[PDB]
């Protein structure tokens, strides 16, 4: 393994400190997973891969209601659900995949199963919420709809088989009735919300952890390939705008007039949102293995293997703060929501961060 860069000693120009935190089982140990936690009414949902849910108080941790989803009927008496894509909340639902190709729905109201459903195949990314359904990326080429109301598969899209396990998250995007799809073999494709009817599809590479979840902002669609360039579609008819070459990018974001990124280096870099070219670097946390980028408080922040989380001026990439939060270090997304920071450990701990 690569040794990491030191810990940056940072002149903080405030002092971020730790709400609250609260256990959630033994989260995802060294397992690599995309699960992490939702807000919704000031109540933070989050999980684990072995199967609990919690329901928690946003301003103090404390649990309103908690289920374990392990099996009952395996060969032993409990068995691991898997959880995995997740958590996504919506209209008194919590959603959550497994890697059991599992689909579980959960009453926002006392953590009991509404609905659950064996779709295609492995769900390693979140539920994406639209127009009455969920949408579920399945792990062996298919992007499948369910009923919101009660988890039956309205409609099922067929993508190219992988044929090859990745574990990076692919989460569709959702805009004007429609849904767009990457981490299709180099290819992004827009479908119907109605029956999954595909409008276009787009190569935008030939035939490593990226995060291939288009983002669609103001009708152009944002896109990472497998393999580590970053391409700029138009949204109602998938041509190619723009696209820069980068080597292989793990995460990015867009917001205003920039795209935030770091790199399979850990290297954080902001780019042009019309044309991508590089407004700064900040190369300080190299090898720190880091967590998806968010904005928060009009800042970057991101986490650290080590259990950091380093705070960066969207202007010219600098450190603004710096905090140790947790041992057992990050990996999985911060969230920004209603005004608050949450971040689950891989010990399943989830924090509420104040600035």
């Amino acid at each position: 393994v690569v040794k990491m860069s030191p810990l940056p000693t940072v002149e903080n120009q405030f002092t971020p400190t730790t709400a609250w935190s609260t256990s959630v089982g033994s989260g995802i140990g060294n397992f690599y997973s995309n699960l992490h936690p939702a807000l919704a009414d000031n109540v933070v949902y989050a999980a684990d891969r072995a199967g609990l849910v919690k329901a928690l108080n946003a301003d103090d941790g404390k649990e309103i209601w908690s289920v374990s989803l392990a099996e009952k009927d395996g060969w032993f008496s409990k068995e691991p659900a898997l959880l995995s894509g997740g958590v996504t909340v919506s209209g008194g639902h919590v959603y959550i995949g497994s890697e059991k190709a599992q689909v579980y729905a959960l009453n926002t109201s006392d953590g009991t199963v509404a609905w659950q459903t064996k779709v295609a195949g492995e769900a390693l990314s979140r539920p994406v919420v639209s127009d009455g359904l969920v949408l579920i990326h399945t792990s062996n080429g298919q992007l499948q709809a369910l009923n919101e109301a009660d988890g039956a598969v309205k409609w099922t899209v067929n993508l190219d088989m992988p044929s090859l396990s990745l574990r990076g998250e692919s989460a569709p995007t959702t805009a004007f009735g429609a849904a767009v799809v990457g981490g299709d073999n180099g290819r992004v494709s827009a479908v119907l919300m109605e029956q999954g009817q595909m409008i276009w599809q787009q190569r935008i590479s030939q035939a490593s952890d990226v995060d291939t979840t288009p983002v669609v902002v103001n009708g152009v669609v944002f896109a990472l390939a497998y393999n580590g360039n970053l391409t700029a579609l138009d949204l109602r008819s998938g041509q190619i705008m723009w696209k820069r070459e980068l080597g292989s990018v793990n995460d990015f974001i867009v917001d205003g007039n920039r795209i935030y990124l770091v790199d399979q280096n850990d290297r954080v870099m902001a780019l042009t949102i019309d044309g991508g070219v590089t407004l700064w670097t900040q190369s300080d946390l190299l090898h720190r293995l880091l967590t998806s980028p968010v904005l928060y408080n009009g800042n970057l922040v991101v986490g650290d293997s080590e259990g950091y989380l380093h705070w960066i001026n969207v202007e010219d990439g600098r450190f603004v703060a710096q905090q140790k939060v947790d041992s057992s270090g990050f990996q999985t997304e911060p969230v920004a929501a209603d005004g608050k920071l949450l971040i689950q450990a891989k010990d399943g701990t989830v924090y509420s961060i104040t600035r």
